[PDB]
């Protein structure tokens, strides 16, 4: 038994509300690595089944990510906590995104997604994304001091998925909106906010983008994907809707809360900062994200009998891979403890272990987060905290809703 509070749940909102269970997770990997989290009637976060297992190793995580025929994403979703009394067919239209689907319909999917996220399609965007990442630097810095989640963090990751998609100027900010208020419906701050009429929304105006390039098909990601290739493979309009729903949930909080978490870490680590500001290394992107780990946790279900490291997991259970714990793997990172910007190799799950659902925006992440600390360091390179973050209430996703620095120092 590991050295725990009785009852201990490390999905509880909770607890993130305060704080990374740093400690209870390096426990686990010391104690128990793979632990049966226990959860009383009706405190399972939208699901009924007594528990499921922490999995706190990144070999467990990376095993269970690889092994997705045996671990579904679609059975019970991945994200392993919602409101207590959330109704489940609410968690199961989740099944409509391609995160929380299994093959063959993910692979089909997956195929056709890949044309929007190549090299090139991702690669062409860099050179509008420096740009507005200088301009919110620059407005920031000129402004001298605010909320640095709002003023720095907030609106790159949104520009990427706007421009990627092609949408418009004069729609962005509606669209934003609606891809905000998807957001933090746990926390008390956000209660009065709808996902499902945003997410309705979202889906509207994308699919009349698609009816608007059916008529007018030009040479844009947008066409590609509704564009029937030889096999006549293609999104409908509606799958193009949860698409769009897809990224404006998927790359919107992460990226932003690598981007604010990495700045957190440079006020706790000047020496760091100083050093990325001479040197600006890529890989401080991957650090970043290892010590952001924006995902707390995602989860599978067993479809049938598994051992995993000596662990018998049952059929029907589930199994939660923090890999808030594998990042800091003792076992895996030297000194993992350490924030390291040049840290290379950086083997990290922040984007997921390997697999059929690895992150595919992990490179326009890397090069979202590359682009605003470039500004920050060329715009405001003595920038300090004026008081503590407020983090997020949520059982899986590991969010900063508000920082406030002094941008002029
Ligand atoms: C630092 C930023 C990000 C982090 C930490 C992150 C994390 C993750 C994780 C953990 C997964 C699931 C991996 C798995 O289940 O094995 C995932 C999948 C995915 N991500 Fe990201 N992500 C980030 C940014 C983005 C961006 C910018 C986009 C798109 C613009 C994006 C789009 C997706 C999609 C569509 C999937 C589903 C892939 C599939 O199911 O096949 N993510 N991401
Ligand atoms: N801020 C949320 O809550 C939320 C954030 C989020 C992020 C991803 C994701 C990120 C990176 N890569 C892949 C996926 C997936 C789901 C996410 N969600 C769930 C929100 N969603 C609202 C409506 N009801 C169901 C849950
Ligand atoms: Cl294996
Ligand atoms: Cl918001
Ligand atoms: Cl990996």
């Amino acid at each position: 038994s590991p050295n725990l509070p009785p009852g201990f749940d490390f999905t509880d909102p909770a607890i993130y509300a305060e704080r990374l269970p740093v400690a209870e997770f390096a426990e686990l990997r010391s104690a128990a690595p793979i632990w049966w989290n226990g959860q009383d009637p009706g405190k399972g976060g939208g699901f009924h089944d007594g528990g499921f297992w922490a999995i706190t190793k990144l070999n467990d995580v990376k095993e269970i990510s690889r092994h997705s025929d045996v671990f579904s994403s679609y059975e019970n979703g991945v994200i392993p906590r919602f409101k207590n009394d959330i109704a489940r067919e609410d968690i199961e239209v989740q099944r409509f995104v391609m995160l929380n689907m299994d093959a063959p319909h993910h692979t089909r999917l997956r195929k056709i997604i890949s044309r929007g996220f190549t090299p090139r399609a991702v690669g062409r965007l860099h050179d509008e994304l420096q740009e507005r990442a200088q301009k919110i630097a620059a407005e920031a810095a000129a402004a001298g001091s605010g909320d640095f989640v709002e003023q720095v963090s907030c609106e790159l990751p949104l520009q990427a998925i706007a421009g990627l998609l092609g949408v418009p100027q004069e729609d962005r900010g509606k669209l934003f909106h609606w891809s905000n208020e998807m957001t933090g419906n746990e926390d008390p701050e956000y209660a009065h906010i709808d996902p499902k009429a945003s997410s309705a929304e979202l889906i509207g105006y994308a699919m009349k983008m698609a009816e608007e390039k059916a008529k007018n098909p030009a040479d844009d990601i947008v066409t590609q994907l509704i564009q029937a290739d030889i096999d006549g493979e293609k999104l409908s309009d509606d799958e193009f809707g949860f698409f769009v729903v897809m990224l404006a949930v998927a790359g919107n909080e992460t990226t932003r809360n690598s981007i604010t978490q990495g700045m957190m870490a440079f006020a706790e680590h000047p020496d760091q900062w100083e050093l990325y500001k001479k040197v600006r290394p890529e890989t401080a992107a991957d650090e970043i994200v290892r010590w952001a780990t924006p995902v707390t946790a995602f989860q599978r279900t067993a479809l049938r009998d598994y051992e995993l490291s000596g662990v018998q997991i049952k059929k029907g259970q589930r199994v939660v891979m923090f890999y808030r714990s594998a990042n800091f793997d003792e076992e895996v990172f030297q000194d993992p403890f350490t924030f390291n910007i040049l840290r290379n190799p950086n083997p990290h799950v922040g984007f997921g272990g390997t697999g059929a659902h690895y992150c595919i925006g992990a490179n326009l992440a890397r090069m979202t987060i590359n682009l605003i600390f470039n500004a920050v360091a060329d715009h405001m390179p003595d920038l300090k905290p004026i008081s503590a973050p407020e983090r997020l209430r949520s059982g899986w996703l590991n969010g900063i809703k508000h920082w406030q620095v002094d941008y002029t120092g």
